[PDB]
């Protein structure tokens, strides 16, 4: 009866940071182990910067920010907006934060002031390794990429409403669906040039999450049909260079369609879940209503000559 209220991975998917009504804990995603506690009340979001001894949280107030230190168990700032905190990311330079239809980006570090303008967007934000992706404000369908330093690109990606935009680990792609969309689509960073599209054809459930594996060769989607799929933006694989005894000359085009198509198992009592890849052919998903993170992985059958997902481990978030 200590619900979850907000969970969330660091920057590099190697940790994950959990909140509840009395607490917030956090533990290594691989392995998974838990390797801190620390009640608080009130948490109502909640995240972390790598590794370090620093942590965010919104409480009571929802349009304050709280930039606490681990170790030290003290508050080391406060930062507050106009608006109860939205989106809300952390980098050794940067605290982004998004309110109402604002976006705002203080130092961290003193004097933890707006290092830049404030800008307006339209619901949808992420930032990661240095750019921000963000919501056009009129065209909810629209993206517009920038660099945080201390040009701009802009990209027209769907008619519809955008559901969320995801970075790849270096950033220099951004993967992209709207609302009830039959498309995903993947972008340069750089440019904005349209350099994959997939299609989810049988599945119409809603995206619930949307992560891209370690080497960026992979990106998995799962609905809330709670279904985990795979899509290939590059071939990952050391393969055959022929077939059919000598005959073909293989070649591995990337698929319009997922690689393949995992059923979840899950009691009737489900929220929702966030997944992270772990490496470039694991993967995890933590379902908040009952604390759990199970591992996957996705694997090339030569036999069938079919990818497949297979469930490797299954364990509790101890708290």
């Amino acid at each position: 009866s200590n619900p979850v209220t907000d969970y969330e991975f660091n920057q590099d998917q190697s940790c994950l940071i959990l909140s509840t009504l009395k607490s917030f804990e956090i533990y290594n995603v691989h392995p998974v182990a838990h390797i801190m506690s620390q009640e608080m009340r009130h948490l109502s979001k909640v995240r972390m910067l790598h590794r370090t001894n620093y942590v965010a949280f919104v409480t009571g107030v929802k349009e304050v920010v709280h930039i606490w230190d681990d170790v030290k168990k003290q508050d080391v700032s406060r930062i507050k907006v106009d608006a109860p905190v939205k989106d809300l990311f952390l980098s050794r330079e940067f605290i982004v934060v998004s309110y109402g239809d604002v976006i705002s980006v203080f130092k961290f570090g003193n004097p933890w002031k707006r290092i830049t303008d404030d800008i307006r967007f339209g619901g949808v934000c992420e930032f990661s390794n240095g750019l921000l992706v963000y919501s056009n404000e009129f065209n909810l369908g629209q993206i517009h990429i920038t660099k945080l330093q201390s040009k701009g690109v802009l990209i027209k990606a769907h008619t519809n409403p955008i559901k969320m935009v995801r970075l790849n680990r270096k950033s220099d792609m951004v993967a992209t669906c709207s609302q009830d969309g039959t498309i995903i689509r993947v972008f340069k960073t750089e440019d904005g040039v349209l350099v994959r599209e997939f299609r989810r054809g049988l599945d119409r459930a809603d995206v619930v999450d949307m992560k891209w594996s370690t080497d960026g060769s992979k990106l998995a989607v799962v609905s809330d049909k709670w279904t985990l799929h795979v899509f290939e933006i590059f071939n990952d694989q050391d393969n055959k260079r022929h077939a059919l005894k000598g005959w073909i000359n293989m070649k591995y085009f990337q698929s319009e369609w997922s690689l393949c198509n995992f059923k979840l198992s899950v009691d009737k009592h489900v929220r929702g879940c966030k997944i992270a890849w772990i490496s470039e052919s694991s993967l995890v998903v933590v379902w908040p209503h009952t604390r759990m993170i199970e591992t996957f992985k996705v694997v090339f059958d030569d036999e069938m000559e079919r990818w497949l997902i297979q469930m490797d481990q299954r364990e509790q978030l101890m708290i």
